[PDB]
């Protein structure tokens, strides 16, 4: 026969499958809302049956973050990337979220470096623009999206900030292997006005300065 849970739990299961179907078409907030529903529903009716469509959950859960990852690790424009990192983030990941987001931001800058030593000066300026222009952005954009979500998540942004700028520096000390006074006002520059987003490495620029003074001149 049939009971009243064994309704609401088969329709569960419909529920779960749909889940692959809106994966499919691409519908990733769908996916998140309905998986979430599926899951808060779940818990409420918390045997065989419901043990059974947990597993299923997770399963999609699962495939969900999956493509959601591929997704935020891929995208073009900013619009692709905030959805994807918010649905990440709905999903209740938003580390993992954040952590792939700063990648992508990360890639965006190997790759753009790659697409260019002409002369000395033409390099390192161009250098610090690509750099600390998708560093400011990036921390532009991390506020209109990871907004209220903690004083850790927005730690670990400032850490991919400082590593940013390390890596900078990285490029130079390698060039270095074979500086000028007309590239240092345009990096400082370029890390002033970092503070128009909340960070100061102004630090970083003096103390990479006073072991290369040889070097400057």
């Amino acid at each position: 026969d049939m009971s009243s849970t064994a309704q609401r739990l088969k329709f569960l299961d419909e529920g779960v499958e749909e889940i692959d179907i809106e994966l499919a078409r691409l519908r990733f907030e769908s996916a998140v809302e309905t998986l979430l529903d599926i899951e808060s529903q779940l818990e409420d009716l918390s045997l065989m049956l419901l043990n059974l469509i947990s597993l299923k959950i997770e399963q999609r859960r699962e495939a969900i973050s999956s493509k959601l990852s591929q997704s935020i690790l891929s995208s073009n424009e900013i619009v692709h990337l905030k959805s994807g990192t918010e649905n990440m983030i709905k999903l209740g990941l938003p580390e993992q979220a954040l952590d792939l987001f700063l990648q992508n931001r990360s890639n965006f800058i190997q790759d753009l470096i790659l697409q260019i030593v002409d002369n000395p000066t033409n390099y390192l300026t161009q250098l610090a623009v690509i750099r600390f222009q998708t560093i400011k952005k990036t921390v532009e954009d991390f506020q209109d999206i990871f907004k209220e979500l903690g004083a850790k998540i927005s730690s670990i942004l400032v850490d991919w900030c400082s590593d940013e700028v390390d890596n900078h520096f990285k490029l130079i000390d390698k060039q270095l292997l074979n500086l000028s006074p007309g590239s240092i006002k345009s990096s400082r520059k370029q890390i002033d006005g970092l503070k128009a987003v909340g960070l100061d490495f102004v630090y970083k620029l003096d103390e990479f300065i006073k072991k290369n003074s040889d070097k400057i001149r």
